[PDB]
């Protein structure tokens, strides 16, 4: 069957702003086989902005 | 079936922000098959941003 | 059968902030087969944003 | 048969803030298989923020 | 047979926030089969934000 | 048969907020298969939000 | 079947602004095989930039 | 069967600015298999930059 | 079938500013099987540039 | 089937400025194999220019 | 006051499977501020697993 | 005073499967502030696995 | 007071598989401050895995 | 007070096998603040692997 | 107060496989703000692959 | 206080597979601003990999 | 106070294959702005190698 | 307060491979404010290697 | 305090293959701007290597 | 204070192969403000080489 659409805007404005498909912030911190006689920290960030 | 819609907005406007289609925020953490004599922090973060 | 619709909205503003379609922040945290002598802490944090 | 639907809105405004599709925050912690001489601990945290 | 719906409405302002479809903040603390000599806690927080 | 339905609100304003589908704040403590010698605690916790 | 769409904007301006198909910022952080006597610390950071 | 678009906007300007199709920030630290007497650090920025 | 398109935009401006189809700042510090007394540190850093 | 467009812009101005394909910005530091009483040190930078 | 435990098992094998510290499968379905003309469902699932 | 325990058993097997700490599996339907001329359903599912 | 712990297994095999310590499977379908002719349905999915 | 745990498994063999910190599988579907004459239709799926 | 642990296993042998801190599969699906005479699908899927 | 540990393992072997700290695998479909006359899929997919 | 660590392994043999810091499929698709009259896919595949 | 390490492994043998620090597969397709008369698809891959 | 380190590996064997500190794959697809007849496809691959 | 590293390898053989700081395999295809009457495809291929 026939599929119809009329859009009619008039001066619409439209703001995709700040925004991921997928984000991901991680970290795999420890002695991972190793020997280690000191602190292992890991700070990833991630910031998707101020406006 | 015929399918029909009828779009009449006038000066629509639309706002997508800080969104995230999926987000992780994730640690692995500790000893992980090593010998560690220290502290092993990890600290991930995500943020999406102020207004 | 025929489906209609008739739209018409005028100045319709729409607003989506700070969504996601799905969210996790996680951590595995301990000995994970290794042999640690200190203390294994993950805080993983997620915002979304204020405003 | 046929469905029907006019919809005459003027100046309707919709807000969708703060929202998520699945969010969680979960956290696996303690020995796991190894030798620890210290306290593990794990906060991870999520915040959909403030208005 | 036919259905028809006549929405009139005149400035409708509607608001979704501070919602999931889902949410869980859970944790699996302790041994787990492991050799622990110290204190195992976990804190998952999970907050919609106020207001 | 048919159905019809007629609606006419004016100004109607509407709110759905601090709201979730499911929610579930669970912990799973003790010993979970391995050698304690100290305090496993667990305290998950989820807020919808004030106001 | 047939499909039609008649578009009439006027004036429609879109901004699509600080976005990412896919953003990761992760780290691998500790003895990694190795000997180490000092701390190994990681804090890689991403920003999508404000306004 | 045929589809039909017709496009009429009068005067459309489109921004796309500060996007990425994928964007990743990762650190591998650590002794990485050697002998090292200092700390290892590493911090990788990524910036999409202000307005 | 034919696909017909007709596209009358009048003084249509576009702008692409500040994007890469793939970004990556990664780094890869620490011992790498060598014999070192001091700190290796690495700050790789990406801009897309202001405005 | 055939497909047809007709393309009327009337003065369309277009910028791409301060774009790339891919872009690394890496960092490999460390022994290397080598001894070092030194610190290994690098900072790659890579700026897409500002306006 | 002193504490003693011995603990001499021989041959222990434990099995922890299928188990989350919470779970939750929650659906949030409807009109939702805006203008459906069709059905709208949500069916999440969550399965543990078989054995 | 003092706590002594002596624990011998001897092939001590444990299972713990298909357990959660809290499970929820919740559905909100309906209007939920808006039009719809359709029904809408919501079969959130939650199992917990066969042996 | 003191606290004595002897651990004495022989041959202890330990399995933890298929386990979470949060899970979520959510979802929000409707229609969200747009209009819609047509069915919006969302069956998302989790699985721990078969064995 | 004095803490004193005493280790002695022979042949001690542990397995984490598809285990998860936090997994979620989330939707927003519908809408969204657009006009559509189709069907919207996501199905998220998470796996955490047989055997 | 002064605290000791002996580990003393005999060929331990340890397996983690297949395990994520956080894992997220989300979609936000729909008009978003745009006019589509079509369907939009979404599938993400997330797989910690078979044994 | 004095801390002591005493690490006695003949042949530990441990392995760590197709694990991630986090992994997310999103989406965002749908008219994003723009007028289409088609279906707009997406199956971003994410595989830790088979044994 | 003073910290002390013996480690005596014989031939330990340590495997991290197929991991990853951080992991992110991502994909936004649809008009974007722009007035399409065909399908837009999009299917972001990471795999982390069989064994 | 002194800390001291005593490693004394015999024959460690380590493996680190198919890993990476942070991993992002993304796509942003579509009209992206062009007028286009075909399909826009998109399959960036990415993979670790087979063993 | 003094920190002492004694490391006594006997034929020590360490490899590191196929890994990255950060990996990207990315694509930026579709009109872009510009009027175009055709399918516009874009696959980029990675490849870390098999063994 | 002092810090003192006693490094005692017996033939340590060490590999670092098909390995790198940052990888990116980006593309931008599409109109790019021109007027084509074909097929715009890019397939940017990146390998680490096989063993």
């Amino acid at each position: 069957g026939t599929h119809n659409q009329w859009n009619k805007p008039s001066k619409p404005k439209t703001n995709m702003k700040h925004m991921a498909g997928a984000a991901a912030a991680g970290a795999v911190v420890g002695g991972l086989g190793g020997y280690m006689l000191g602190s292992a920290m890991s700070r990833p960030m991630m910031h998707f902005g101020n406006d």
